[PDB]
C-alpha cells in the first residue's frame, strides 16, 4: 500500500493524527495515500524513527530541521507550511539586527554595545545572532551566557541568569522571562532599542513594521548587514542575519515518500485545509494547540526537489547554528576551494593546487548547478561561470568578483564578447527579421550567447518563450528531451540533448558544428567561426571549411561577412566571470590576482610549466581566450554586472526555463 507513517511527539498529537488518518479514508480512494500514526517521545526520537525507517514524516522547527539533516539521520525538507497570503506565502522569516540611524557602527563592531534580545534560547533574538558572533566571544566561551556578558557591555536578555551574569539583565533587571518585562518578546526587544536602552535589537524582519505605523518613524532605523554595511528596514531581504523556514515537513533523503507525502498533505489541505468548514480542521485541534502543524498555517507548499537541507536553511543559518552546536573557532585567506566540473577540469585543478602550494584546493561536482550549490553552502569557494550562470549564481546569493578578459588589462570595464547569428552564405533568403520555421543551433539553453541574448531579443517579437514552436526543429542542449529543439542534437544514449561534452553540439564550437552539419542558424560568439574554420580546427567536420562560406545576421535586417561582427552583432555580451560568496569577495579577489601574475599571460610554453588560461583539451576551468581577470569596481551585483537589459530579458525567459537550482533559489527568494 501507499501509506505515510506520521510521527507524533505527544498523546494529544497522536489523537489528532488518528482523526487525520480516519477522515482521509472518507475522501481518498483506495487508489490513494494513507496515514499511519506513530507516537514517539520527542522530536529527536521522531527524527531517529524516520531515519530508522519506522516512520515517514514529521514537521520541524528550523533548529530541528538542522539536526535531522545531520548524519546519521540525513533527512531533508519536502513540504513547507505557508502563512497568510496565497499570493505571498509566509514560508520564511528573517532574523535581523535593527539599529538607530547614525548610531555609527557595523555588525563587526558590536563589542561593548548594548544589545536587546527577544529572549534567551530564541532563534532570531539569541541563537542566530550569538551563533554568528560566536567566534568574537571572549574565551572561554563556555558557559555561553558568561562569554556574551563579557562581549556586550550590557544587555536585556530575558530568561538569562542575571544572578551570575548581571550585565545580561542590565537593561531589564531580573531578566523578566514573561510580559511583565517590557523588553521581553518581539515587541519587547524592539522597545528596548526604541526607548534608547540598547544600541541594537535582534528581531524578526516584521517586528519593526508591526510596532511603527508611519514610514516617517521607520526611517530612524537601519539594519546591520553581515557585510558590515547598513540598509533601510524595508530591505530586510538583502540585509539580514539569517533566513529561517517556519515549519518544515521532513523525510528520508533517499527512500523517503516525498511524492506520496506531498500527495497526502495536498489532498489533506484540499478537503480539510483553511476554511474548508468540515468537522475536521487540519490546522486546528480541540485537543491542544499547534498539533502536527502550526494552527496559524494557511496550507502547504511542496519544497522544490533540488533543495537539500543546507540549501534550505541557508549559509548564514547553518553557520550560526553550527557554531552554537559544535563550538569550534580558528588569520587571513586560507586555501580557495575551486569547483571542477569534469575529470579533465579536476586534473587541471590538481596542477594549479600544488603549484600555489596549498593556496588553491579542488572540490569537484558533476554538473555546474552542483558546483554553484557547493559554493553556496561553503563546500566550495569559487568557480568561473557563463553570464547566464552568473545570473543564476546571483539569484542564489553568490556574487561576481573577477571577469575573464579576452582583449588586451587588470582594469577594464566592458571588454565583453559579441552574440552573433551565423548562417551559411549560400542560403541568401535568411535574415534576422524572418527566422520562423528554421532549424537553429544553440550553445546550450540559458547561456549568454547561445540562448539568453538571441532568444531574449526574439521574445520581443512573439511575446512568449515557447521557441520550439517558432523554429521548426533544432539543437539547444538542456531542453526537454521530447522537445523539437533536441531533434538535431547528435548525442547518443542518454547524452542526446545533454548540456555537457558528451553531446557533440554542446557549447560555442558544438552549436557551430550543428550549423555546419544540420542547422540553418547558429547563435554563438564572434570568435567562434574564425577559430573553427580554415584548417585551424583539425577535426574532419571543421577542417575543410572557411569563413568566406559563412555570414552573420545584423539587427537592421541585412547580412555581412564573418568579419563585420563589429556592427553585425545581436548585442554585446556580459563577459564570463568568477563567482563566490559575499564573505569571500575579499579573499578570492586577493588570492586570484596573486595566482594570476605567477601563472597567467606572462609565461609561455605551457608544456611542463603551468598556465592558467591554457587547457589540455578545450577550455578547462577558465576559457582559453582569457588573458587576465578584471577588477569589477562597482559591478559586483549580478544586476550591476549583467546590466538591467540582460536581466529584463532573462526575466522574460524564466517563464519557460527548466533550471531546478534556480527553482529552489527562487523558492526562498520569490
Ligand atoms: C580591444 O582593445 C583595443 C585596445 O585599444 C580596442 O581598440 C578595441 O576596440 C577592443 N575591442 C574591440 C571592441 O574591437
Ligand atoms: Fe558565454
Ligand atoms: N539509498
Ligand atoms: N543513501
Ligand atoms: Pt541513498
Amino acid at each position: 500500500d501507499k501509506t505515510v507513517r506520521w510521527c507524533a511527539v505527544s498523546e494529544h498529537e497522536a489523537t489528532k493524527c488518528q482523526s487525520f488518518r480516519d477522515h482521509m479514508k472518507s475522501v481518498i480512494p483506495s487508489d490513494g495515500p494513507s496515514v499511519a500514526c506513530v507516537k514517539k517521545a520527542s522530536y529527536l526520537d521522531c527524527i531517529r524513527a524516520i531515519a530508522a525507517n519506522e516512520a515517514d514524516a514529521v514537521t520541524l522547527d528550523a533548529g530541528l530541521v538542522y539536526d535531522a539533516y545531520l548524519a546519521p539521520n540525513n533527512l531533508k525538507p519536502v513540504v513547507a507550511e505557508f502563512y497568510g497570503s496565497k499570493e505571498d506565502p509566509q514560508t520564511f522569516y528573517y532574523a535581523v539586527a535593527v539599529v538607530k540611524k547614525d548610531s555609527g557602527f557595523q555588525m563587526n563592531q558590536l563589542r561593548g554595545k548594548k544589545s536587546c534580545h527577544t529572549g534567551l534560547g530564541r532563534s532570531a533574538g539569541w541563537n542566530i545572532p550569538i551563533g554568528l558572533l560566536y567566534c568574537d566571544l571572549p574565551e572561554p566561551r563556555k558557559p555561553l551566557e558568561k562569554a556574551v556578558a563579557n562581549f556586550f557591555s550590557g544587555s536585556c536578555a530575558p530568561c538569562a541568569d542575571g544572578t551570575d551574569f548581571p550585565q545580561l539583565c542590565q537593561l531589564c533587571p531580573g531578566c523578566g522571562c514573561s510580559t511583565l518585562n517590557q523588553y521581553f518578546g518581539y515587541s519587547g526587544a524592539f522597545k528596548c532599542l526604541k526607548d534608547g536602552a540598547g544600541d541594537v535589537a535582534f528581531v524578526k524582519h516584521s517586528t519593526i513594521f508591526e510596532n511603527l505605523a508611519n514610514k516617517a518613524d521607520r526611517d530612524q532605523y537601519e539594519l546591520l548587514c553581515l557585510d558590515n554595511t547598513r540598509k533601510p528596514v524595508d530591505e530586510y531581504k538583502d540585509c539580514h542575519l539569517a533566513q529561517v523556514p517556519s515549519h518544515t515537513v521532513v523525510a528520508r533523503s533517499m527512500g523517503g515518500k516525498e511524492d506520496l507525502i506531498w500527495e497526502l498533505l495536498n489532498q489533506a489541505q484540499e478537503h480539510f485545509g483553511k476554511d474548508k468548514s468540515k468537522e475536521f480542521q487540519l490546522f486546528s485541534s480541540p485537543h491542544g494547540k499547534d498539533l502536527l502543524f502550526k494552527d496559524s498555517a494557511h496550507g502547504f507548499l511542496k519544497v522544490p526537489p533540488r533543495m537539500d537541507a543546507k540549501m534550505y536553511l541557508g549559509y548564514e543559518y547553518v553557520t550560526a547554528i553550527r557554531n552554537l552546536r559544535e563550538g569550534t573557532c580558528p588569520d587571513e585567506c586560507k586555501p580557495v576551494k575551486w569547483c571542477a566540473l569534469s575529470h579533465h577540469e579536476r586534473l587541471k585543478c590538481d596542477e594549479w593546487s600544488v603549484n600555489s602550494v596549498g593556496k588553491i584546493e579542488c572540490v569537484s561536482a558533476e554538473t555546474t548547478e552542483d558546483c554553484i550549490a557547493k559554493i553556496m553552502n561553503g563546500e566550495a569557494d569559487a568557480m568561473s561561470l557563463d553570464g547566464g550562470f552568473v545570473y543564476i549564481a546571483g539569484k542564489c546569493g553568490l556574487v561576481p568578483v573577477l571577469a575573464e578578459n579576452y582583449n588586451k588589462c587588470e582594469d577594464t570595464p566592458e571588454a565583453g564578447y559579441f552574440a552573433i547569428a551565423v548562417v551559411k552564405k549560400s542560403a541568401s533568403d535568411l535574415t534576422w527579421d524572418n527566422l520562423k520555421g528554421k532549424k537553429s543551433c544553440h550553445t546550450a539553453v540559458g547561456r549568454t550567447a547561445g540562448w539568453n541574448i538571441p532568444m531574449g531579443l526574439l521574445y520581443n517579437k512573439i511575446n512568449h518563450c515557447r521557441f520550439d514552436e517558432f523554429f521548426s526543429e533544432g539543437c539547444a542542449p538542456g531542453s526537454k528531451k521530447d522537445s523539437s529543439l533536441c531533434k538535431l542534437c547528435m548525442g547518443s544514449g542518454l547524452n542526446l540533448c545533454e548540456p555537457n561534452n558528451k553531446e557533440g553540439y554542446y557549447g560555442y564550437t558544438g552549436a557551430f558544428r550543428c550549423l555546419v552539419e544540420k542547422g540553418d542558424v547558429a547563435f554563438v560568439k564572434h570568435q567562434t567561426v574564425p577559430q573553427n574554420t580554415g584548417g585551424k580546427n583539425p577535426d574532419p567536420w571543421a577542417k575543410n571549411l572557411n569563413e568566406k562560406d559563412y555570414e552573420l545576421l545584423c539587427l537592421d535586417g541585412t547580412r555581412k561577412p564573418v568579419e563585420e561582427y563589429a556592427n553585425c552583432h545581436l548585442a554585446r555580451a556580459p563577459n564570463h566571470a568568477v563567482v563566490t560568496r559575499k564573505d569571500k569577495e575579499a579573499c578570492v579577489h586577493k588570492i586570484l590576482r596573486q595566482q594570476q601574475h605567477l601563472f597567467g599571460s606572462n609565461v609561455t610554453d605551457c608544456s611542463g610549466n603551468f598556465c592558467l588560461f591554457r587547457s589540455e583539451t578545450k577550455d578547462l576551468l577558465f576559457r582559453d581566450d582569457t588573458v587576465c581577470l578584471a577588477k569589477l569596481h562597482d559591478r559586483n551585483t549580478y544586476e550591476k554586472y549583467l546590466g538591467e537589459e540582460y536581466v529584463k530579458a532573462v526575466g522574460n525567459l524564466r517563464k519557460c526555463s527548466t533550471s531546478s537550482l534556480l527553482e529552489a533559489c527562487t523558492f526562498r527568494r520569490p
